[PDB]
C-alpha cells in the first residue's frame, strides 16, 4: 500500500503503539496482545494487529528520529486511517528531581529539528500531546495507581549532542526527559484530525548516571489501558 | 518593588489573574472580589488583591503582546513570590469549528514571536500551560457543566499580520485561538518552577466575522472556581 | 472606530504624542495641553486631544513592547489619518558615556524581536526613525538648548534579558538607550508614507546603577516644540 | 558496547556498507559476503561481518533519517575504530534527466534539516562526500564499465514534503537524487578524520512516475569493489 | 601595512571618500584633487592622497559588496586612524518616486547579508549613517542648493536578485535605492567609534528602465563639500 | 553588454580563470597566455582572452567576497556563453597539518553567507565545485606530480572574523583553507547547467603565522592544464 507498509486499509487498528525498537514491537505483541497477526514487516518495523481485552490493536516499530516516525504515522493516519497513535518507550531524563525508571507521560515535546518551523512557515510550534490521549494515559496511571510525572519533553535530532549546555538549560526550564521522535509525531496527528501521545520509562538520567523491566511493564499496562479508554 | 509594581511582598495572594485590559480587571475586582483592595497602579495597571470564597486571591492587567506579560507575569513570580497566574480574557477563533462566544482553555501556544527562541539556544520551546491549572480549569469546566474547548493557542506579536497565509495554516492545524501573551508567560512559570494557565471567551473570528456578557461570566466562573482547586 | 480606540475619524490630531504610562499621557494632557477632552479610554489608553500654542495635538498612551505600539500605531495611520508620532518617555541607558537624566534622539532602532523580519522576508530592516522628525527634535533641542545625544537605541523584547551580553555587546557598538517600541513603530511609519520619531530621557543605566523631573520636562519641551515644527 | 550497539571492538570491519532497510543488509550479507557472521542485532539493526575477496568487511543497517545513522555512524567511528562507511541503497531522481534505475554517486548531499547548523555555529556547512570514497565508486564504476551519475544528493528530513516548490527548485540547481542519510553522514567522517560516501539506486522518480534489481545489483557490485579499492 | 594596502599610518587623510570602481577613484583624485598622490594600488584599488581647498582628503576603490568594504573600511578605522568614510557613487532607485539621476542621502540601510547578524547577536542591528555625516551631506546639499532625497537604502548581496518581489516590497516600505556596501560599513564605523555615511547617484530603476555626468558632478560636490564641514 | 562588462559575446573563451586580485589576472595574462587582448576593463577588472597551447581561454578579476563573484560568474554564464570558471589565487589554511605554500584543490566550500539560503528555500545548499573540474585539477596535479590536497574550503563574508571560535571549529571538521568566493560561484555554475572549481595556494596560516612564486606557479600550472584538459 505505502513504501513502508504492505497491509491494506483494515490490517491495523484505529490505535496503534509504537516505539523505536522493532523487536521490542514483537514482544510487546507476544506479551500482550491475543491472536497477534504480523501486518507489516517492510524494513523488519514489526507491525502487529491482535486485541487486548477484546479490543483491535496494533503495534509497530517506528524507527529513531523524526524523520522516521514522521514517515510512519503520516502514512498510519492517512492511508490506514488510524486514529489513535501512542508513542511508548524509553527516554533520558533531564530534570534532576526525575530518576532512572520514572515513568513520564508528555504534555508536549520542544525539539531542535527543523521539521515544524518547515511545515509552520519558520514560526513556533507548540508540539502537543493530544489532550484526550494525555488524559486517558494520566487516568489509566491513577486507575492503576503508577506515580508517573506529566510534563514536556524534547525529542533532539543528535542523541550525540554538542551543544553541552543544552542539557543544563532544559533542566532549568524542568524539561522532563528526551527521546526523538514526539516533536515530529504530534503536529501530524494535528493535521490529520486525529491523536497522539506519548509515555516513556526513562532508562537513564543524562546529568548523571544512575528493575529496569518492572518499570517498562507498569508503563506498557498504562498505555494499553489508556488505549481501551480510548 | 519594581519597576513596574509599588506593591511588596505579601501584597499579592499566590494565584494571580490576568487580563489585557486593566479596565476589565479593575472590573473583575469589584465584581467577582470581596473586600478588593488596589495594591499596586504603576503605569495604572489595575493590580487588586481581595478573596474569593474566603481565599486570598489577585487581579491585575498585564498590556498586550509578549514583551508585556513576560515583565508582569517574571517580576510576580520572582519579587511576589506568587505561585499560579491564570490569564482570563479575549482572544480570536482560527479554527473553522470554534466560534464567537465558545471558551477556550489552552494546552499550549504557538508564537511567530522571537523570545522563546532566545530564552532556549534558538530551538523549538513547547511554550506549555501548567498540567495542573489545565485540569483545575477542565475539571471547574466539567463541575459548572460549561461547554469549553481545550487546545493550542497562537500568541502574534501582529494583531495585523502581514502573513495573510498563516491564519489559513493555522486552521489546518487546528489552532483553537489567537491572543498575544501565553506564549510568553508559559515558559517563565516553568523557569520559576510555578504555574500558568489560560482561559479565554473568543470575541471574534479571524477567518470570517459572526450574549458577550454570559460567556465571559462563565469564563470567569471557571478561571475563579479553578483558582480555588488549586 | 477600532477594536482598540472608540474615537472616531477626525477625533486625533495629526501629531500625537505617545508614551508608555497611560497615567504620564494623562499628567502630560493636563500638564501642557489646552483644553484637553479624553478621546479615547480604550483599555484605559488615555488617548486625548487638545492644543499646544493654538495647534491641534493629541497625546495617548501605547502600552510596553512591540506588539503593543504597533496596534495602536497602525490604527492610528490607517483609521485616524494621523501624520506623525513621537515617541516620548523614559530608556536605559547602554553607552558607558550615556548617563541617568540624558535625553536621547533615535536616528533609529535595532532590536531583538522578529516582527521586522516577518513584514520584510526574514531580511535585515533598518527601523530608521522619520529623518524629518530627528531633525525637529534636533533643532528644537537646538533652538531651546538642551542638551541631547542623537544616536542608536535599542527595542528589547525581554526588559529582563537572559542574554546577559548583549548589554556590552551594545556598549561596543555604542547604542545609546533600550526601550521596547521604536523598533516596531518606525517601519510602520514608513509603509503608511507617514512619520514617526522618538525622544527619551535615560531613567537608569543598565551597565551600572547611577531631578528626573527637570530632564523629563526639557525633553517634553524637545518633543512638544517639535511637533510644532513639523 | 553503545546503547544501540552489543558488538565490541574488533567485531566490525574497518569498512562498513550501511543501507535503511534492515532486511536488504542481512540479504547483502548472505549474497556477497563469505562467512558472515551476526555481530550485532540490537533493534534487529543487523549488523554483520564476513569477507568479501578476503578482506574483512561488515554491513548493517542505519534506519531513515539524519538523526538514526548519525547515531550508528558516530558509534561506529568513535567506538569500533571503522575508518570507512559506504551508504548503499535507494533514492528519489529529482533531475529531469536522471531517471528510474539509474544508480547515482553523491560528491555531497544538501538537507532541510537543522543538525548541521548545530554543529557548524549555525552557518552553510558543505556535507561533502570524501573524494577518496568518491574516487573508489567512480573508479569502480569505471573498471566495471557501468554507468553512473556523480553530482548533488539531498537529504530531507520530510519524505512527504509540504514545500512542494522545493523538488522543482532542486531540479533547476540539478540535484540529482533525495534520500535520507547523506548529509548527516559526511560531517561526522570529517570530525573523526574519517570518510563516508553514498552510492545510491533511482527507485523512482518524484516528479513523475516512470529490473530494479539488475540495478541493485550494479550498484552493490561497485560499492563493494570500491571498498576493496579502499 | 595590511594585505589589502601598501600605504602606511599618515598617508591617508583623516577622510576617505570611497566607491566601488577604482578608475572612478582615479578620475576623483585628478579632476577634484589637487597634487593627488598613488598612495596605494594593492589589487589596483587606486588608493588617492591629496587635497581639497588645502584640506587633506583621500579618495579610494572599495570593491563591490559589503565584505569587500568591510575589509577596506575595518583596515582604514583601525590602522589608517581614518575617521570618517563616506561612500560615493552609484545606485538602483526602488521607490517609484525616485527617478534615474536623482541623488540619495542614505539615513541607513538594509540588507540580505548575514554579516550584521553575525556581529550583532543574530538579532536585528540598524545600519545606521553617522548622524553628523548625514547632516554634513544635507547641510552641503541646501548650502548648494541640489535637490536630494535622504531616506534608507538597500545593500543587497545579489545584484541579480532571485526574490524578485522583494523590490515591491521595498517599495512599498519606501526604501530609496540599492547598492552594496552601506549596510556593512556603517556598523564598522561604530565599533571604531569614527564616522561614515553614503551618498548615491541613480543610475538606474529597478522596477522600470527609465546628464548622468552633471547628476554624479553634482554628487562629488556636496560629498567634497561635506568632508570639509566634518 | 552588461553592467560590469564592455565586451560582447564571443569575446571571451568557454573557459575563464578568475582571480580576486585584477593585478594578478593581467600578471597572468601576460606571462602564460599568447596574443593576450584586453577584451574588458570596466572597473579595472583586467579581463583578458588569450591562447594556451592553442586554446582560447581567457583571464578576469572577480574582486573579493561572494556578491563580487556571483555578479560576474553570473553574467560570464549567461550573457558570454563561458562553460567553466575556474578559480585560482590565494587562501588562509585553516587545518593544523595544512602549511603556507600548499596548494589546495576544493570539493566544496562551505559558508557565513546567507546567499545560499536565499537562493535555496533557507535550505542546506553544498556549494560543490564541479565534479569534471575537481577530476581535472587533481589529475593535472597528478600528471604534473605536484603534491596537492583535496578537501572542503570555506567562504566568510568577513576576513576579520569577529566569530574567534569558527576557526578553531573548521580545523576539527577538517576544513582546508578559507578564501572568500567559492561558496557563491558553485551554486551558480550549477545553475546555468555550467562548470566550476577552484585551486588556490595558501598564502598565511590564520591558526598561526608561519618560494611564494613557485607555489603559485605550480598552481597556475595545475590550473592552466586542467583547463585544456576540459
Ligand atoms: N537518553 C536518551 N536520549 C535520547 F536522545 N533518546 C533516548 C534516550 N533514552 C532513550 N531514548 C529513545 C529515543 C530514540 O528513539 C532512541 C535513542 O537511543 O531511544
Ligand atoms: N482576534 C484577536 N486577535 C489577536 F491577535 N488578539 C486578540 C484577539 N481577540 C482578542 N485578543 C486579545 C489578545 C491581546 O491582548 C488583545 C489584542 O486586541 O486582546
Ligand atoms: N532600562 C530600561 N530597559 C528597557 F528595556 N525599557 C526601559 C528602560 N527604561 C525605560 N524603559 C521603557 C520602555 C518600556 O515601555 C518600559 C519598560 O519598563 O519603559
Ligand atoms: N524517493 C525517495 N525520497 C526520499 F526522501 N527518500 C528515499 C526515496 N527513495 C528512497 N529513499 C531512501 C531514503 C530513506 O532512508 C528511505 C525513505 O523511504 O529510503
Ligand atoms: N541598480 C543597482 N543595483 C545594485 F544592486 N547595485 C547598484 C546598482 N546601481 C549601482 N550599484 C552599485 C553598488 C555595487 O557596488 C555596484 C553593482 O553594480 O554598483
Ligand atoms: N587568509 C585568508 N583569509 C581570507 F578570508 N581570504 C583570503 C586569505 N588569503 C587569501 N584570501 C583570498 C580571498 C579574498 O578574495 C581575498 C581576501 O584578502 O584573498
Amino acid at each position: 500500500a505505502t513504501p513502508h507498509n504492505s497491509a491494506q486499509v483494515g490490517d491495523f487498528a484505529e490505535t496503534v503503539l509504537m516505539c523505536g525498537d522493532p523487536l521490542r514491537a514483537k514482544l510487546i505483541a507476544e506479551t500482550y496482545l491475543e491472536n497477534p497477526k504480523l501486518v507489516n514487516n517492510v524494513r523488519g518495523i514489526q507491525g502487529y494487529t491482535g486485541t487486548y481485552k477484546g479490543k483491535p490493536i496494533s503495534v509497530m516499530g517506528h524507527g529513531m528520529g523524526l524523520p522516521s516516525i514522521c514517515i510512519y504515522a503520516e502514512e498510519l493516519y492517512s492511508t490506514y486511517k488510524v486514529k489513535t497513535i501512542i508513542r511508548v518507550g524509553t527516554c533520558g531524563a533531564i530534570d534532576m528531581d526525575i530518576h532512572t525508571r520514572d515513568i513520564v507521560i508528555f504534555t508536549s515535546a520542544g525539539t531542535n529539528s527543523k521539521i515544524n518551523r518547515i511545515r509552520f512557515m519558520d514560526h513556533d510550534y507548540p508540539a502537543t500531546a493530544s489532550f484526550d490521549v494525555v488524559c486517558a494515559l494520566v487516568d489509566a496511571a491513577k486507575e492503576l495507581n503508577i506515580p508517573a510525572k506529566v510534563g514536556k519533553g524534547f525529542s533532539t535530532d543528535l542523541f550525540y549532542n554538542p551543544q553541552t549546555e543544552l542539557a543544563q538549560l532544559m533542566n532549568k526550564f524542568h524539561f522532563l526527559a528526551v527521546e526523538m521522535e514526539s516533536a515530529g509525531l504530534f503536529p501530524i496527528a494535528d493535521l490529520y484530525g486525529a491523536r497522539a501521545g506519548c509515555i516513556c520509562t526513562v532508562s537513564d538520567h543524562i546529568l548523571h548516571h544512575e528493575e529496569r523491566q518492572n518499570s517498562f511493564q507498569n508503563m506498557m499496562k498504562i498505555a494499553l489501558e489508556a488505549a481501551i479508554k480510548l
